């Protein structure tokens, strides 16, 4: 039921991971701005990050 | 609702976010690698790729 994208990146030398220009603008994610980090089952969830 | 890290970081000029290094080394993650990226409810999920 839960489709994912399916693509693939290089790791840099410091382990990190780049998000496709098309999620930058459908996830409202901007330079500067900041951003959440989830662990779970073996698998990391990024989402936008609102401090209340 | 879900437990996660809570661990928040910068979004440099590409849009890029950087995996703790407490979770390079639990994930078998390091430079050079590939990396499969997902994407489910406005939130991105990242795992180890295993090529097919």
């Amino acid at each position: 039921f839960m489709k994912s994208t399916g693509i693939v990146r290089k790791v840099d030398e410091l382990g990190r991971v780049v998000i496709p220009i098309e999620l930058r603008r459908t996830l409202g994610i901007a330079e500067k701005d900041a951003l959440e980090i989830y662990v779970d089952d073996e698998k990391i969830i990024l989402k936008k990050y609102k401090p209340n």
